[PDB]
């Protein structure tokens, strides 16, 4: 009664092993989550194609994942790949070669598919209401999801990822370069949402949610800026809330710092390279939709994959 799902991201891949409960009430219990530091982001060439060293790291990850699942009695791993392989021009070729080498097929899912599954992961992590808007900021893309208590009704994927924006708007040496990038990213967010007014905008009673790593880091940083302990000592950030004003203040702080300093802001360790652009995406998007406050969900794509499998 054990199931395994995995996602291939940009710099990390994760295997989730869960026990599937009696179908009557159903549900799942997470047995293990195993990370692989695939680091595909540093294995992308100038045209964005995955290098042979990237194929090797990916093949190595999926081989180890397959063994972990099999030794745990979980049978076969469903594997979905997101922005890294989606945007690589040779992503489909890499996926078929990895399948030939490992027997696992990393299916490259669309941004919208990722968003609809992530919404399921959020559903089982935090309490959804009758009108929810979810923003899931990844490396290449930002997914907007709207729905009710059960599933996504509307999904939009826009090319506003933390890595993609960091690259699209290179930061200069000047003291104002962080602010200038933040402003340019915000103008790009509004421009790509311009065809889509009303779709994800706050209505009375709309509740807003965030998922994935930037948002979790933001919640950790904001809580510690209110005097809290690091999330690692407080059991994580799932369910934490923060206001748009708190996000704006964290962004203004980050923008006046240089990249190396950003990685020393508590909560933002391991995200100094993209946190400026990523916070700029989140604030600009939330502001444009009229969000006042958000809840952060540690559940996301992998949990959603489980829910669909069950
Ligand atoms: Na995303």
């Amino acid at each position: 009664m054990r199931v395994a799902v995995a996602d291939v991201g940009t710099n990390s891949s994760h295997l989730l092993i869960a026990e599937a409960l009696p179908g009557d009430a159903g549900g799942f219990r997470v047995i293990d989550t195993l990370k692989d530091r695939t680091r595909l982001g540093e294995c992308l060439d100038t045209r964005g194609e995955l290098t042979p060293e990237g194929e090797e790291r990916l093949a190595s990850a999926l081989t180890r994942f397959r063994e972990l699942a099999a030794s745990a009695g979980a049978g076969d791993v469903r594997v979905y790949a997101t922005s890294a392989l989606r945007e690589a021009p040779n992503g489909a070729e890499v996926a078929e070669r990895v399948r030939q080498r490992t027997g696992l097929y990393p299916a490259v899912i669309s941004g919208v598919r990722e968003g609809e599954l992530t919404y399921l992961g959020v559903r089982e992590a935090v309490e959804l209401g009758p009108d929810n808007v979810l923003l899931d900021l990844g490396g290449g893309s930002l997914e907007f999801v709207r729905g009710a208590e059960e599933r996504a009704a509307d999904v939009l994927s826009l090319p506003l990822g933390a890595i993609r924006m960091t690259r699209a708007f290179p930061e200069g040496d000047g003291k104002n370069a962080g602010r200038d990038v933040a402003d340019a990213v915000a103008r790009q967010v509004r421009e790509l949402l311009r065809p889509h007014a009303g779709r994800f905008a706050a209505r009375p009673g709309t509740q807003f949610f965030l998922s994935s790593g930037t948002a979790e880091a933001a919640a950790d940083a904001i809580a510690q800026r209110r005097g809290g302990r690091p999330a690692e000592a407080a059991g994580g950030v799932n369910g934490e809330r923060f206001t748009l004003t708190e996000l704006a203040d964290l962004l203004a702080h980050v923008a006046r710092l240089r990249p190396a300093q950003r990685a020393r802001v508590p909560g933002l360790e391991r995200r100094g390279d993209t946190i400026l652009a990523a916070l700029s995406v989140l604030h600009a998007a939330l502001d444009a939709l009229g969000a006042r406050e958000v809840t952060v969900s540690e559940g996301a794509l992998r949990e959603g994959m489980l829910i669909e499998e069950l």
